[PDB]
């Protein structure tokens, strides 16, 4: 590993993502940026790329691709298979879909053939960027050349973004939230999160889009990736479930909405009434108590415990009311483990998780793939880091697409639901650079 000092006026996320565009076209790769606590971390190209569907597990690595039949556990699968990678090099990234969390409830049976439930590889090379430099791991001459090329020329400046309407309801969501309602009524479930796809209609650069929604969002992860033919980039406002080497874990609940970025003066109004509201106390409240149950599921007993309870975080469209549960991994557990308890992310299923998960296959339209699933880094010395896939747009084939959702309880209303997915598309659709 060798090192370069960060130019003086530039912004290691304009850099970083900068690199993953002019480099890994140059050289035409695959590739994830993820972004956690200060560290732009660009996995360029595929050494080798584990797929794990619903009826069978691959392992590709250099033109040769080795199939497996696999039962039980989807994170017992996946984490031996990622186990592997991770003696090869120090960290692996990719992608985990929302059905990857539909087995633990008892849904597997629902799940098509070949439907995709996790995406990850290691990476040819590493570069990191923060604020105060650039590191280098395994960069050959061609792309340490091309990183010398990017410094000298500088960033591009991001063009004016190209908008995109998000007003019409082609897919049914008010008459699908509806129906929600009805069945909430009727005690089927407390809460479900229910959403919908907006189709945008012109081709968009990733790099220079995530450049600008970058400026207008606060994550506590993001991430920019092209890989396997799919194209994706989002802010993620909350972990899902971060495990580190000591075996302590991590989640951390957002449950609670108001408006956010309308200006000061009426940002502070929203403020006050979120932390005193009883409907969203509650629904906080709820989403805490189920998330610590989870937890309690790989947890060494008594060490489960919220660090942080019930305060305002900021995500730029939105402010939410969040909380930290942390536990110690249990020695008969393991990171994958971990990941099933909590996953799918109770902010986005719903309570109780079996029949909100099962509302979700048939009133929105399925597969989820990565929307509401997450985006992973894991190291060989047992760290997982997962952040909850939300306010992504994705290009898979010709089509170019955003999705956004929105909690659905007994007094939910179709117009002001759809209403909050609008704000929740905010977050992005200001920010589009067209290709
Ligand atoms: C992160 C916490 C929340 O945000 C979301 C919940 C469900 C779906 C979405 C979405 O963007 O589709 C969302 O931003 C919340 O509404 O409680």
């Amino acid at each position: 590993s060798s090192s370069i000092p960060m130019p003086a006026g530039v912004n290691p996320a304009d850099l970083a993502a900068e690199l993953a565009a002019v480099v890994t076209e140059s050289v035409d790769e695959d590739y994830l940026l993820y972004e956690c606590d200060g560290q732009w971390v660009l996995a360029a190209g595929v050494q080798a790329m584990v797929e794990l569907d619903s009826d069978e597990l691959r392992v590709i690595r250099d033109g040769v691709t080795r199939r497996q039949q696999w039962s039980g556990r989807p994170g017992a699968a996946l984490g031996e298979a990622v186990d592997r990678l991770l003696l090869e090099t120090d960290q692996a990234f990719g992608w985990v879909a929302f059905e990857f969390g539909v087995h633990r409830y008892g849904l597997q049976q629902r799940l098509a053939p070949h439907t995709p439930l996790a995406r990850v590889f290691s990476p040819r090379t590493r570069i990191m960027v923060s604020e105060k430099e650039i590191r280098l791991f395994d960069a050959g001459i061609r792309h340490r050349e091309a990183i010398d090329r990017l410094l000298a020329t500088g960033v591009r400046e991001v063009p004016q973004s190209r908008s995109v309407d998000v007003s019409d309801d082609p897919s049914g969501f008010r008459r699908r939230v509806a129906v929600a309602v009805d069945e909430i009524a009727a005690g089927r479930y407390h809460k479900v999160i229910l959403s919908r796809c907006v189709e945008v209609p012109f081709a968009i650069d990733f790099p220079l889009t995530y450049r600008l929604g970058r400026r207008h969002n606060t994550p506590v992860r993001s991430f920019l990736l092209q890989l396997g033919g799919i194209r994706a980039l989002g802010y993620s406002p909350e972990l899902v479930t971060a495990v580190r080497a000591d075996g302590v874990v991590i989640t951390e609940p957002l449950a609670g909405t108001r408006a956010l970025g309308r200006g000061p003066a009426i940002d502070r109004l929203a403020r006050d009434d979120l932390e005193s509201n009883s409907k969203e106390i509650v629904e906080h409240a709820i989403s805490v108590r189920s998330s610590l149950e989870e937890i309690t599921d790989i947890a060494e007993p008594g060490s489960a415990a919220v660090i942080d309870f019930m305060t305002v975080r900021e995500r730029g469209s939105v402010q939410h009311l969040g909380s930290t549960i942390r536990a110690r991994l249990d020695p008969s557990s393991d990171r994958m483990a971990a990941l099933e308890a909590l996953f799918p992310a109770v902010t986005a299923s719903g309570i109780p998780k079996a029949a909100g998960v099962e509302a979700i296959f048939r009133l929105d339209e399925c597969p989820r793939g990565l929307y509401s699933g997450a985006v992973v880094m894991l190291s060989a010395d047992g760290g997982l880091d997962a952040a909850l896939t939300l306010r992504a747009a994705y290009q898979v084939g010709g089509r170019t697409w955003l999705r956004a959702g929105a909690g659905i309880i007994e007094e939910s209303e179709p117009e002001r639901e759809f209403e909050e997915t609008c704000e929740k598309l905010s977050t992005l659709t200001p920010y589009l650079v067209a290709r």
